[PDB]
């Protein structure tokens, strides 16, 4: 049994959280959806992987942040 163990996310920068994530039959690779979820700042980035292209990593960002970048 081995359903109760938190993992570490990777940060790199900004303070993104997982809410959802997508799954295509057609792309090998799974879509993982997060969002900058600090104190006041909420934008919402997507994580998707082009396998149609030569490897294309298409990120949208939805919003601006407003708490600078940390330290
Ligand atoms: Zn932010």
């Amino acid at each position: 049994v081995q359903t109760t163990s938190e993992v570490d996310l990777l940060d790199d920068g900004y303070r993104w959280r997982k809410y959802g994530q997508k799954v295509v039959k057609g792309n090998p690779y799974p879509r993982s959806y997060y969002k900058c979820t600090t104190p006041g700042c909420g934008v919402r980035k997507h994580v998707e992987r082009a396998a149609t292209d030569p490897k294309a990593v298409v990120t949208t960002y939805e919003g601006k942040h407003n708490h600078d970048l940390p330290a």
